[PDB]
């Protein structure tokens, strides 16, 4: 449980940062 | 421990996709 957690949190950093990228690229 | 390194790994893919989405970017 404590490693899925952790993993799927900064898989939400991931997807925010990906983001945070392409709305200051377009 | 394993909670360290999840994250240090899943930290190498939010550099891994902020480098590739600039380097597409710009």
């Amino acid at each position: 449980l404590i490693v899925n957690s952790v993993l799927l949190f900064l898989a939400f950093v991931v997807f925010l940062l990906v983001t945070l990228a392409i709305l200051t690229a377009l």
